[PDB]
């Protein structure tokens, strides 16, 4: 029984006539993106090979990525282009099934790379204190996703098959003898269950648990090592896979899931463009890494035009020790008053109180993290609490309501609202006209301008 001759797809508009101006466009897109690819990784895995530095997780992950779009520039891209264009595999059978086989290969081999230095970026941030990313923990990562990727696309390789039964039904009566390089997988269960494991296991989902590590990176360093450059570049790399494969992924995807659709011709120029595109994710990486250089970019810049935490450890300092305030009072890491006594007994206890052990009026930067991170949980539940912060708050982005915040940690949640003036014009985002409108500035002329900055700015340009 012939259920498998069922499996193989139908084309049947002979009736193809592109323009060679399209034919030769295409042509020299295909040969730019081959020679950036082979150029510009080969570059790329030798530069990073050669350049010895002791601990590097993320480049050791980019090597990998790099030669598995190495491999489909020679192995796959060439071969691909000129049979949609020929229109009749006249390669061997064994390059009929590498090629889809090592194309699958190198998909998986580049996300699950991406995944990986993603996990390596999001310990870096969110847990410096567990700093497990290791070299011998890549060449394993490395050396598992190889395995699995070539596992998981065998069906390729094993159901791949180099054929000239669609050749019956378009006439073909009878002198070409030609071959097409068709899948014929065993059922429409078997293709549509593999195909729906392929869009999630390598597109969809690893796409998802990315993008919630570098939004997991973005929201804590917001609530808060020059290495932000790397952080927004392989970002960029990630964004750059995504969207050119994004076209293919919906093409082939209407066709694993429509397979009875009569291949025409329009689809095989659709084809050509969604391939051609998901081609240009081989060679960006390097580009990106060429890009990167800060001489590069100062040349470039120059010829084209074109944190609460860190905020207060600046603004009040950070002691690990007892001292006094400019009032007198007992105070101890970023701002912490702890008694208006004159007694230090009684502000040990309530340290010891805070803490939960004898501290003996010294703690260490994880104890006055802590304690500051109480403190600010502490400042935003007050100034809900309170009717004329609750509104310019919520209206106020991550960068201005760090610095409302730095203020409440100077004056408090009623002395703050005593600017009944300027908090009217911060919640019309006139601030401009809120930043001239107190003792505040007399006080203090040096801290008082560092927020009023980051109030009509939003960015750190006092920090
Ligand atoms: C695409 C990204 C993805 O992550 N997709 C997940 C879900 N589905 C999926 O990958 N499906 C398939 N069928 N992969 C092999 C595509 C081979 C080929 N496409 C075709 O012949 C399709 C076709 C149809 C009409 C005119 C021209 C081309 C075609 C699609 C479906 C059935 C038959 C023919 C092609 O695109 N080759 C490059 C390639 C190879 C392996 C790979 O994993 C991704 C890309």
């Amino acid at each position: 029984f012939s259920e498998k001759n069922a499996q193989l797809l139908a084309f049947e508009n002979d009736d193809c006539h592109l323009p060679l101006a399209m034919i030769f466009t295409l042509a020299l897109a295909y040969g730019a993106v081959i020679i950036l690819g082979v150029s510009g990784n080969l570059a790329l895995i030798i530069i990073i090979l050669k350049q010895k530095e002791m601990r590097n997780v993320t480049n050791i992950l980019i090597v990998n990525l790099s030669f598995s779009d190495l491999l489909v520039a020679i192995m796959c891209l060439p071969f691909t282009f000129v049979y949609t264009l020929m229109d009749h595999w006249v390669f061997g059978e064994a390059m009929c099934k590498l090629n889809p086989f090592v194309q699958c290969v190198s998909i998986t081999v580049s996300i699950w790379s991406l995944v990986l230095i993603a996990v390596e970026r999001h310990q870096l941030i969110i847990n410096p204190r567990g700093w497990r990313p290791n070299n011998r923990h890549a060449y394993v990562g490395i050396a598992v996703i190889w395995v699995l990727a070539v596992a998981s696309s065998l069906p390729f390789l094993i159901y791949q098959v180099m054929t000239d039964e669609p050749f019956q039904n378009v006439t073909l009566d009878a002198y070409k003898d030609k071959y097409v390089c068709f899948d014929q997988f065993p059922s429409d269960s078997h293709r549509l269950s593999y195909t729906t494991l392929l869009l999630v296991l390598q597109y969809f989902g690893p796409l998802c648990f990315i993008f919630i590590c570098y939004f997991k990176i973005y929201i804590r360093l917001k609530r808060r090592s020059e290495t932000k450059r790397i952080n927004i570049m392989l970002l960029s790399i990630v964004v750059a896979f995504a969207v050119c494969w994004l076209p293919l992924t919906i093409f082939n995807t209407v066709f694993d899931w429509n397979h009875q659709i009569i291949a025409t011709c329009n689809h095989n120029l659709l084809f050509l463009l969604c391939h051609l595109t998901a081609m240009i994710s081989t060679c960006v990486n390097p580009i990106f890494y060429g890009f990167l250089n800060k001489n590069f970019q100062r040349d470039l810049q120059f010829f084209f035009n074109f944190n609460i935490f860190e905020m207060l450890r600046i603004d009040e300092g950070l002691r690990l020790k007892i001292y006094k305030d400019t009032e007198g009072y007992y105070t101890i890491g970023i701002g912490h008053l702890l008694t208006k006594s004159p007694s230090l007994n009684a502000a040990k206890s309530e340290l010891d109180k805070a803490i939960g052990r004898n501290t003996n009026g010294v703690i260490t930067k994880d104890e006055a993290e802590k304690l500051f991170n109480q403190d600010v949980d502490a400042a935003v539940r007050g100034i809900l609490r309170n009717a004329k912060l609750k509104p310019v708050y919520d209206s106020l982005d991550a960068v201005r309501r760090a610095a409302l915040i730095n203020m409440v940690f100077q004056m408090g949640e009623t002395g703050v609202a005593g600017f009944t003036n300027s908090l009217r014009m911060l919640q019309q985002k006139r601030w401009d006209e809120a930043a001239v409108n107190s003792r505040w500035y007399n006080q203090t002329p040096n801290r008082a301008k560092r927020v009023i900055t980051t109030f009509r700015t939003g960015t750190w340009d006092a920090y």
